[PDB]
DNA sequence: CCCCCCCCTATCGAATCCGTCTAAAGTTA
C-alpha cells in the first residue's frame, strides 16, 4: 500500500512546520530495529522517516556489569551542530 | 518501488585389603 507512507509524510510535514513556522520545541520517540543483512542497529519507520528529525538520541542498556537500575548508554546519532558518534553515560534513576 | 520475523539434544564410567589368641596333665617298689 501507499496511503500509510503518505500519512506518515504528512504527519512529518505538520510536525516540521509546527516546529519551525511557530518556533516550538517538539520531541518525539521512536522504536529501534535490528537489520538483517548487516545486523546493525537501525531506527524504525524506514528510510523515508530517516530524514525527518534533525537531532537523534539513542539509548541503550549497559550489559554485563552495571546492568539494570538507571545505568544506561546515551549516544548522539545525528546533529546539525555536533559531530556524531560520541559516547556518554547517563542514569535514569537519580531524579 | 515500500516494511518487518525462528529454534534444543543427548548418558558415561569402577576402585581398594586388614588384623593373632589361648596351657594341660602323675607314675611306678
Amino acid at each position: 500500500q501507499r496511503e500509510g507512507l503518505a500519512l506518515m509524510m504528512q504527519l512529518a510535514r505538520e510536525l516540521k512546520t509546527l516546529a519551525r513556522d511557530l518556533g516550538m520545541a517538539v520531541v518525539v520517540t521512536n522504536h529501534i530495529t535490528r537489520d538483517r543483512d548487516s545486523g546493525r542497529l537501525k531506527p524504525a519507520l524506514g528510510r523515508s522517516w530517516s530524514f525527518v528529525p534533525s537531532t537523534r538520541i539513542l539509548l541503550d542498556t549497559i550489559e554485563g556489569a552495571g546492568a539494570s537500575g538507571g545505568r544506561r548508554m546515551a549516544c548522539l546519532a545525528k546533529s546539525s551542530r555536533q559531530p556524531t558518534g560520541f559516547q556518554e553515560m547517563v542514569d535514569i534513576g537519580t531524579w
